[PDB]
């Protein structure tokens, strides 16, 4: 169980364009095409990314490729981040995956917002950061995924991902 297998469970895999909980055009393993409302504008982004004329359809392969580049960018995102880096450095390996999971999902900006729970993570206050994490819109939008992530920061194990 590692960051890739966790993210796969949470985002799933979709070969055709889709919209996320916020109304954004996404594809593959949670890959965000763009924030612009146009389906054409998104389909352009997809082609410029996959490099070929897809018609908003891709293969398992091209989705796996976006996934690798997305995990990688999430990681360098935490490391270039002055709010995020020190919390990351301060965490263990499992917990570290939890934070990449979040940045993958809502971006460095979205996650740096979480000041109070980030502060609590950097202080090892497992229990209090979880409550804080649950007190949020993220939780309400994506509650089962949020639960898994939260528990991961809680317990430090992959339990949420191994049990029903």
């Amino acid at each position: 169980m590692n960051i890739f297998e966790m993210l796969r469970i949470d985002e799933g895999l979709r070969l055709k364009i889709y919209k996320d909980t916020e109304g954004y055009y996404t594809i593959g393993i949670g890959h965000l095409l763009t924030k612009s409302p146009s389906l054409n504008a998104a389909k352009e982004e997809l082609d410029k990314a996959i490099g070929r004329n897809t018609n908003g359809v891709i293969t398992k392969d091209e989705a796996e490729k976006l996934f690798n580049q997305d995990v990688d960018a999430a990681v360098r995102g935490i490391l270039r981040n002055a709010k995020l880096k020190p919390v990351y450095d301060s965490l263990d390996a499992v917990r570290r995956a939890a934070l990449i999971n979040m940045v993958f999902q809502m971006g460095e900006t979205g996650v740096a917002g979480f000041t109070n729970s980030l502060r609590m993570l950097q202080q090892k206050r497992w229990d209090e950061a979880a409550v804080n994490l649950a007190k949020s819109r993220w939780y309400n939008q994506t509650p089962n995924r949020a639960k898994r992530v939260i528990t991961t920061f809680r317990t430090g194990t992959w339990d949420a991902y191994k049990n029903l």
